[PDB]
């Protein structure tokens, strides 16, 4: 019972390992013990690569006879099946953090180890798990991607000055937590109101991420997440930086721009709701295309109409001790909002320090 | 002896912060004697005009002072210096010496054979009188300047609606923060616009301040206006409280008020009150610490003026948009190097707020 869970939290420990590179897969560990020493290690690190069992049951050999699997997801039943790649090496018992966020095929991997003659079990540390995808869980449950708003300002809730000068507000620590967070999340979204008033590059710059991630993240594998931008009137150029990066950039059209752009640009069609883009189905349209997190950088306009619409998952809110004024430019537009009543209302479930800033994380209460 | 010592200091800071509701204008000071390796006595300073900590603690020693070991978190001063002798002490520790008489007391125990030292947990004392402290030092109350705002950092809509951005969990706070404070400072503005009476009120703070704090025993602290247009009436409420009002204005009012309202004048600088040279006659006046409840106006020009010694910020997790007011006007304010620059020193949680605090450096 004290068992189950040392050897469990090893694999969570493991399956965090490719929590950078494992998009759309989600981050799974396995663990191999026979006679209380590991002898099978194993974590999913890339979409059509081994899966954390066979990485695992490789290591393990014939020593997986009779072995106890510690999963922190229920391993695949559809097809080669990891279900099947444990029979074949013989594991008499099996540890499963959870079932698998499908409901269509929500304990179907337990059920078949199970009619084989296997021990199973799952439920250990299943909160743990579930916040290991917290992205990819929210899009098999519901068809949304976990939507994360970033917000850095002043004391005062103050993001640029009067002037414009927005760089510096944060600390250097402040914005390097936000390459991590950056490198973990599956897509980064932006507006076109970003885009044009920033001409930003809003990749994952490998060299601005601490000594402890870099350990963990080689450089030649670094994934850049797919960049969204919205543009409902097609305002961005073909000559702004976003799309003259390394990686994908995925531009949300109301209509189809008549300009040739690089090649790694797309584009994706979303009906329009009054006059604007249909923030709602392109959150759709994106769970389809199997998108489990998106980060989003946005300035004031683009994050009050996610907020008005719903949509926030998570504020993640870096705030700095200096105080900017009054008529430095403000944290979100809320364009209708005039009584105290109307105001979004949230819920701090995280406070850390980030250097001198502190980082308030919210959900949407 | 060495963490034997810290045990009984952190008694004596224990003690001493029991009477940070009361002390003013004198400082918390607390004193623990030990006899034997046992407390035979044990004292903290309560009231202005009330006996010291020594006294305190000498009394319920009596006899049993003689060759003991006294802790005190301030150096010794009728004076305490004398009568820590004429009961007879061997050994004195001593958390701080005097901002100001620094060594003298210290001096004066050593001519009459007392082995003396100090230095022992001299930051957490610094903590226990930041005001006073800096009065003696500087000739300035320490200022803390208090911020309720949302998460945008808005203190009230377009309309003025601003009830309830904060939970009642900081309002109560707030109370303690006001309670341990030597004087409350606002605006005429404010005044006008809320009518408040910016009071301690006992039934709104919390079973643990309220236990140590019995309502006969209530000071409430002392209200400062600054009115340099003389705009406020004598029918606000703020001058109707029990207690004394400060008016810091720039011309003698001609009417008449009530016997608990007094005047201060400061000298105007350019078109404005000099905000510094209150400060300076405040503390002349022997106030050691102001809590600061003001608009963004006054809250900027403190800010502008350098006094502000601490931020205490109130964050909601709620979103009030950009046309909701602002927490601070900073005119001039066009670079970030010239904008006000603090450090997060403790951050809590106040039910579902959060209250940050922040120093100027
Ligand atoms: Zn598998
Ligand atoms: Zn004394």
């Amino acid at each position: 019972h004290m068992q189950d869970e040392m050897y469990m939290a090893r694999a969570l420990k493991l399956a965090a390992r490719g929590r950078f590179t494992t998009h759309p897969n989600p981050n799974v560990g396995c663990v191999i013990v026979k006679d209380g020493e590991i002898v099978g290690e194993g974590f999913h690190y890339r979409a059509g690569e081994p899966h954390a069992e066979v990485h695992a049951l490789r290591m393990a050999g014939d020593k997986a006879k009779g072995a106890t699997a510690y999963v922190t997801l229920e391993p695949c039943s559809h097809h080669p099946p990891c279900c099947d790649a444990l029979i074949a090496a013989g594991v008499a018992r099996v540890v499963a953090a959870m079932q698998d966020p499908n409901p269509q095929v929500a304990g179907r991997g337990l059920y078949r180890l199970q009619q084989a003659g296997i021990d199973v079990s799952h439920g250990l540390m299943m909160n743990e798990a579930e916040a290991l995808n917290k992205g990819f869980l929210k899009r098999m449950r519901t068809g949304f991607p976990w939507i994360q708003l970033k917000m850095g300002a002043s004391l005062d809730g103050r993001t640029a000055m009067a002037s414009g000068e927005s760089q510096w507000i944060t600390s250097p620590q402040a914005r390097r937590d936000v390459q991590r967070l950056r490198a973990q999340s599956h897509a980064i979204l932006t507006s076109s109101a970003t885009v044009l008033a920033d001409d930003p590059a809003l990749t994952v710059r490998w060299q601005e991420l601490s000594a402890d991630t870099q350990a963990l993240y080689p450089q030649e594998n670094l994934r850049q997440p797919l960049r969204i931008v919205i543009d409902s009137q097609n305002r961005v150029t073909p000559e702004h930086r976003i799309i003259q990066q390394q990686g994908e950039t995925l531009f949300a059209r109301t209509h189809a721009d008549e300009r040739a752009w690089p090649d790694n640009v797309r584009t994706l069609l979303v009906p329009e709701h009054n006059g604007h883009l249909d923030l709602v189905l392109l959150m759709m349209q994106l769970g389809k295309q199997q998108v489990n997190s998106i980060w989003v950088e946005a300035g004031p306009t683009l994050a009050g109409a996610l907020l008005q619409a719903g949509l926030v998952d998570e504020l993640i809110v870096y705030i700095a001790p200096k105080l900017l004024g009054s008529d430095a430019r403000g944290l979100c537009a809320l364009p209708g909002l005039e009584k105290l009543s109307q105001a979004p209302h949230f819920k701090f479930n995280e406070i850390r320090q980030v250097g001198p800033d502190v980082c308030l994380h919210l959900t949407t209460a």
